[PDB]
């Protein structure tokens, strides 16, 4: 069900709860109000682990569901070609 | 059938009627009356998309029907020799 998946998803989906809260804290910019490089970077590639971390939620997910949508290889493809 | 096959096809057959729609907004180019490069390189890569989703397609094609015509691993090289 939702409450098994997300204790399969439990390395996951709190990984995605705080990088939101990273985000949420990058918003106030967590110090003073200044922008730069290193501002950017941390602001990339922190969603570099939540896209990595979805395409897992969506490998665990259609283990658990149906497999009427197939080939998901391409989808970890295309997942990291977002990146 | 058909349904079956196109229940197996959900995801190249939608790629297909939408790149499809997208060739008809570029034959009123989307915008402005204009051409240029990255309009012709995008009216290029779109056909890519679809020409892998018909090789797709017809691998289950004939997974479905018989294999009285023999050897498509050449034939999913002449459909990228195509593109
Ligand atoms: C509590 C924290 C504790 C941390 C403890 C460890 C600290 C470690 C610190 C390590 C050093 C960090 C240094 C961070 C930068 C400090 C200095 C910031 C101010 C200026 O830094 C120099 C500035 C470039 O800033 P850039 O920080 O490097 O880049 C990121 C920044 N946004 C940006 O977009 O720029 O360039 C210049 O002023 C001269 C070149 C200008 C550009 C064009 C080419 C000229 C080429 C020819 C030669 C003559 C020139
Ligand atoms: C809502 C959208 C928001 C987008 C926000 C992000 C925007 C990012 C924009 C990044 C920059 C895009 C730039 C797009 C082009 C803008 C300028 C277009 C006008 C002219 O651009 C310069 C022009 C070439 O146009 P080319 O856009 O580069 O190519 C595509 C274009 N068709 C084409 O067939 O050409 O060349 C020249 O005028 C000089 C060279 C002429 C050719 C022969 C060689 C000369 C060699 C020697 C040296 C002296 C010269």
């Amino acid at each position: 069900e939702l409450f098994t998946n997300n204790a399969l998803n439990l390395v996951i989906i709190f990984g995605s709860c705080a990088a939101l809260i990273l985000m949420s804290f990058w918003f106030r910019r967590g110090n003073r109000k200044r922008k730069g490089f290193l501002f950017h970077a941390v602001q990339f590639l922190i969603y570099t682990i939540i896209i990595s971390a979805v395409g897992s939620i969506i490998n665990y997910v259609i283990e658990n569901y149906k497999l009427k949508f197939i080939t998901p290889g391409v989808i970890d493809f295309i997942c990291t070609s977002l990146i």
